């Protein structure tokens, strides 16, 4: 009886939803974790992390089978996973577009705008802790992923999240990353 | 290149986007169309707007492999859908629950209380014609549509929709039609 | 020199759009008296104000010359004006589609759908009165307006904006004109 | 016959949109990639961009036979080109108030103000690699849209819209750049 | 001294809120009273309780010395009491508009729209218990007060408020109130 | 640690919250099923069903030991049960306002309330069946419910909820009843 | 006749609606054009336009014979009254909450919190001017302004409106003028 | 009579929420004014105001047995107070979480975020006037409250409040705050 279709649909639908929320929500504690770790210098465990926290996206992946909700609450998750991998990168030499994950084009370009932000955070720590080095070049991928992202604004902000005005953010911070850069020139006399 | 591919993706999505678009608009002009004749009274014609709308709508049934939109643009054309049918097999005797066309089950539902509305315009009209076996024949499905759809209400309203709301507009408009029916058999 | 010109022209759109302000308001303001006038009997002076709104149209016309601001504000006042017209050749037996000055298409449509309502308020009191023939007529062309209304829900927002609403609207309005239309006969009777 | 106009003029209105919205949107690319490009350095391909963008201006006013669309949908389009040209033009030690487009002046004014900022962006990265030249004149040409915008805000919001918080910003950046100019100069004595 | 003043005027008319707000509440709890009596029978109680709310009025009135929070706040309880008031002379064939309070033009057509409804629920219960009379000379004061009320709704509805949609509740009642009549009529054959 | 006792306390709110939804839920199905039921004539069935519900109404009952929350989202399922118990009651000839329950005063003068419209349907399917004296006694119980409900008005309708809005929607409802009623008798000529 | 009064005074009411609608936002408009005025550098016509809102703020006095309305549009226009006066008396180092004129608290306390933000305005340019003291002066008022009204944060909402959201958007701007007077900073040298 | 019990039972409610109502505006003018003097310099005259808060608060924790409302109204005063002892805390040295004050879990980390925003205000004042030692230490301290708070945000926000959002508006604050410092050292 298509009523009992539609309501064990209904059942299965409700359950899913449940269970895939406690498997994102798992999923961005370890990523947040990860990003934490890196920003406090303990990369190997952010490593391990990060290694947990896609295995859980194998879990996530598992879900695609009701598209309808899946799509519906992913994509945060999904950002971030990717925020804190580029970010590892690009802290570590290692820095790449070329993140070959299960992942939506708009989760996937607003995690990379979102490590701007943290590399902008990453830049200023070591700037105060004197190491200019590592501050310019944190400061050379932060400029690579904005120019590289712009490149995609075209795109209607409906198709690719609220990219533009993230990237207007992103911008304006590393703008303030070479005023402290030289700030920090003049003022380590 | 990564890049590049979630690029051409990209443009995908938005091609899939602005034809999508236009399918749903032309299935949901019909689905109106169809509802409007059988108001009319051209219920033939209604059948024909009616099965065109089908064809549209399993020329629509393509775009599932864009799980990025598609059923977020779908719903409100489908649950438009679910109505005209449910409309007609209640205007010529066979109404019925079960009928298949894949459609999300907010859509289904919310189409059938979305039905009711239809139903109590429609036996009212004929009400005023006289025609009072129509009108009792409405007023047993529209009772009907409410008391089987009821059974969803204690569903979370973000996979139902909100389904108790348009129950309870309909219910009043059934009592509604329920008195201008003790009505008019004062004549 | 360019900032020059741009300015100049800012300065002018700015008075100019005071005026409009006024004259739009002014216009509006006589569109619903008369619609008013009407339900309360006095038709001959709805008459007037209706005509006073539609001279003052003609200075509203005059500022098509700024489509900067021209078209950001025309809207509301007509919708008005539309829907007293609508409803005087409604209540007069000929009434019509075809009313010989454009106006916007959006406000066109919306200003009929919302004639719809003003017309149950006529119906009813006419239901009242006694006279069942008038109500029959009103009831007739409400029913028309949402007919041939409902053919442009098709066309998206933007374009049209208030239609859908608006004519869910209408709709229950008929719905509720026709119920009392039934219970009114009871005469019949008497 | 009225309703037929109608329909007509709604079929017109949406394909007139689909349309401006696509080129609008072209002409937009192009004006972006123009930045991208004079800030990468590659001034001639930045010019070359500006060019096919300056093209499209003309489909696009081709449309403002429809005053209702083309006024609302127009703005971003063209206020970003005038902040591409204008930006182009300051950095070729070029600079005017001078360009001349078919263009509202909210969108003329704001592509100044935009162009504030890209200014500030390219001073600070020259200042970075050491031309304090460079610097030091885009700090000139910023203060000198500021300062001849700023009198502009006399108008009234609705007319003149983004300007004021533009304008804030635009002031901020000025501000800034110069203790970035400084700062870098008490650098470069060692 | 300004912000002196200004904190003390403040704390004045926190307090005048306060106060204002428990008395008009009181006024409002009498009024109710007042209604349920006369729908019970109870006319004498009735009376009284109208006594104790008009009372309350001059408390009420000694409150527009502080006309910020007078002109809110006050509408409701003023407007029902003229309810309660124009309900009962209804009621006690002593009907007329001749009720004098210092009481605002919104409170007051509202006031008696808004009894229009009470009237008709009277007026059901009686033709219920067969009072084919009273209910009569119910639907008399009816069709008066919408009559006469109808002509002040040329006013803009800011000035106005609610009447309008309370005379289309009115209306209604009164087109149903007549049928129900004729049909107790036919009902009281047999 | 105080960080950890206020994390193992969030822990504990969002179990909580979790089943109270389910135990809430399930008072609601059966609920509803009673009117359901009463509505379509089974009045033996709605008894057992609102003897389920009552159960159930200890197991939420247990859960005021988080204050916080729990009222936040019991309400509506307390008018409910309030709602559909008084609906039996009514149509039995055993009404009463002294429904001796562990429920809140708004959510019990609303449930009251609710029960009118509810009335107000059984009346009509009974006018249509041509039974005059059911359809006659539910209108007195309508009446005397709204009659005795209006005395609360006062209580500013924050404290009391939607109140007066309610009862003014239940009393246009008692006026369409009685509409009716006359309209049936003279319709059954 | 009870009716004939209420009825009249409607009418005058409406009457003297329209003009104050009028008058409140000629003065509105004439408040914050001499508050951009300021900021454009044109001090002494910004003297000239202050001046005309003083003088239309008495014929607005005029209105308070008819509390009905003459309260429900007080706050905006007059809250920009105060708002350019507490910045010219800021700019003009003779600041002070002393403004011999009220004026509803609410719209005194608003206007002061958000003169905080032209006083931000006015701050950064300063800096950028070069002038360190006058900013100094700004950033003491504006600090001023923040304590001087938090106290009043305690009152309800109704009463005050505004504020909370407005101290805390002051808050926010007091921080960044400050910020941009520390990185200000770099002159020392030079 | 039932009715008359739930009668009398609205009438106390009606009474302990006016009551409530002015308490907490007490002890939140009270809060309110400990910032504000913390800010000004006052400290001690701060942590007096914060003692009478405090016994303000205790005298809230009577109407508990009043469930349908208390918490309701509480939050943001609790969270008010929460965030100015924990400034005055920062101010003197002896930053701690573990404080006993018994409020609600989202009032609690709220406030501590709250007070970040109030950290940078001062450290910033103190900037100006030359201590970088004030500023230095706030700067440990704001980012400890962050790393810490942080923990929680992976809780459903209908338990949590927004925790979040305030914690990324903190976040930016303190990098602002780091930047306006590594300024200033250009003296
Ligand atoms: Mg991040
Ligand atoms: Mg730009
Ligand atoms: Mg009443
Ligand atoms: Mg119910
Ligand atoms: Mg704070």
């Amino acid at each position: 009886m298509r009523l009992e279709e539609c309501r064990k649909r209904l059942e299965e639908l409700e359950a899913a939803r449940e269970e895939l929320l406690k498997v994102l929500r798992e999923m961005r504690i370890h990523s947040t974790k990860s990003i934490a770790l890196i920003h406090a210098g303990k990369v190997e465990e952010a490593e391990q992390e990060l290694k947990k926290a896609i295995e859980l996206l194998e879990k996530v992946k598992a879900y695609r089978e009701y598209p309808e909700i899946y799509f519906y609450l992913c994509n945060d998750a999904m950002q971030e996973l990717v925020e804190a991998i580029a970010f590892k990168n690009a802290i570590s030499g290692e820095f790449t577009f070329e993140i070959d994950l299960e992942v939506t084009p708009a989760a996937f370009l607003n995690g990379f705008a979102d490590a701007v932000g943290e590399l902008r955070r990453y830049a200023l720590t070591k700037l105060i802790e004197g190491d200019f080095k590592s501050a310019e070049r944190m400061l050379e991928v932060m400029e690579k992923i904005y120019e590289r992202l712009m490149e995609f604004t075209t795109f209607p902000d409906k198709l690719v999240s609220g990219l533009r005005k993230k990237l207007d953010v992103a911008r304006g911070g590393i703008e303030r990353t070479k005023s402290d850069y030289i700030a920090a020139k003049v003022a380590r006399l």
